């Protein structure tokens, strides 16, 4: 390792608020959280939604003139999702973000078969 130039942007100062980063979330629905920064300073905020299956997900990031970053993501399947957040290249003291995606209340799904046939003349 190596260092020299003192830091400039503090991550611990930054605050993460939003339903998407709540201790618990809902599947199927699209959550949307935002990063509020007061004295944190200047820096880029990156998000990484990890799935309980072992793969990474897509997380849109939109910066704001108010020094805030709006992010959103969906939960295909329930389980334990891990969200990684960093400010100006610094992992906040809240990362990772332990999130739990639940299906919600008890429900009964219904699926039915759909017949289908190809097209084309016979000429026979």
């Amino acid at each position: 390792g190596s260092s020299g130039s003192s830091g400039t942007g503090d991550a611990s100062k930054c605050l993460a608020t939003g339903p998407g980063i709540a201790s618990t979330v809902k599947t199927g629905e699209e959550v949307g959280f935002v990063v509020d920064a007061k004295t944190a300073g200047k820096g880029k905020v990156t998000c990484t939604v990890l799935t309980p299956d072992g793969t990474e997900a897509e997380a849109d990031v939109i910066e704001n003139e108010d020094g805030t970053y709006d992010i959103f993501y969906t939960a295909a399947k329930p389980g334990t999702y891990v969200i990684y957040v960093r400010f100006g290249g610094v992992d906040i003291p809240n990362s990772p973000f332990t999130v739990m995606a639940t299906d919600g209340e008890v429900t009964a799904v219904e699926e039915a078969p759909v017949n289908a046939c190809p097209s084309g003349p016979s000429s026979g």
